[PDB]
């Protein structure tokens, strides 16, 4: 007997690329990536 | 016997690439790209 | 007989990328990749 | 006076995504992409 | 004065992504690719 | 005066993403990227 009791929001369990989750102040310059050669923020 | 509860529906998963989630403040910058190369934010 | 009872609560994940979590003061220059060579923020 | 010399080399830079480059034996599984899910070879 | 010499070409720039080189046996599985999830070779 | 001799030993690479160099005997799950979550080779 399998019981999953999973009352979650969300399906992912793998990679997750997200920047934030509940609230900031001010994104100056917010990235988020792999292998990124080159990125300016003022 | 596989029961399953998952009260949230059947999509994304593996690879999430999202920006913000809630709600930010200013998004002055906001990148999400694996091999980016090149990027200008003021 | 597997009773999984998990309310909301993924503590075990793969991968988690994000910035962040609560809430910040200033992101002057968030930035969350791997391999990134490169990046100049203000 | 700036003298640049490059007898070779003006077509590519910056991001040189190519399989092979001289000679191989056997390509069973040549595969060049990024955010490439899904790839199957025999 | 600025005397670049510089006689080769291709070769590599900023980001170089080539399987082999010079010459190798045999390819049962060659893959190369940034956030690649999935991939299966005999 | 600048003088850059540069025949065939370049230094301005940043990343190199290449499998072999010279020569192997036989490649069965040669893989080369960041963030591979899911790879199987017989």
């Amino acid at each position: 007997d399998a019981e999953f009791r999973h009352d979650s929001g969300y399906e992912v369990h793998h990679q997750k690329l997200v920047f934030f989750a509940e609230d900031v102040g001010s994104n100056k310059g917010a990235i988020i990536g792999l292998m990124v050669g080159g990125v300016v923020i003022a």
